[PDB]
């Protein structure tokens, strides 16, 4: 019934042997320094958003157009009337400025699930764990994490557009 086309084959990019969720953004107009700028502002409101202590930019370096924030928010997989299913996720957004474009990247990204299981992206929602043999299913079990975690993703890269001037699609 669901169509998880999405969250098949390539969803979930690992470099170096972690998972690493990324996005380019071709601004041509802009020199390094407006999109730095940019860049700075969005982070900042974004994590501020979070409202709480683990969210926060931790590193920028204007020169070279680099910026690193660490994350933590809630990700809810379903609610009932009795049951409220959700978990907590790290992570830490790195962005790259050049002039004319931007490197996003989610990276780092743990969850904190019922307050004391850990697990690891890489160990959890890479396809080797995820994905059935033939990589045409997500694994029932795993589902929930890899497509949350996805949608979490894609729902940054539209922010991002989104403060680069894209019109907000989202409802």
């Amino acid at each position: 019934k669901k169509d998880d086309t999405r969250y098949l084959v390539g969803a979930v990019p690992e470099v170096d042997g972690k998972v690493v969720f990324s996005k380019e953004f071709q601004i041509p107009g802009m020199s390094q320094a407006q999109i730095y700028d940019t860049m700075t502002k969005w982070m900042d409101e974004r994590l501020k958003e979070n409202k709480n202590i683990d969210s926060r930019i931790v590193f920028s370096d204007e020169a070279k157009g680099t910026i690193a924030g660490v994350g933590e928010e809630w990700i809810v997989f379903s609610s009932s009337a009795l049951s409220l299913d959700r978990t907590l996720v790290n992570y830490q957004i790195t962005v790259t400025c050049k002039p004319g474009n931007c490197l996003v990247e989610l990276e780092k990204i743990r969850f904190t699930y019922r307050e004391t299981e850990k697990y690891k992206a890489e160990e959890w929602i890479t396809d080797k764990y995820a994905l059935n043999k033939a990589k045409t299913k997500l694994v029932r079990g795993l589902a929930k994490w890899r497509r949350k975690t996805v949608d979490f993703a894609d729902d940054m890269f539209m922010d991002v557009a989104v403060a680069f001037g894209a019109p907000d699609t989202r409802p």
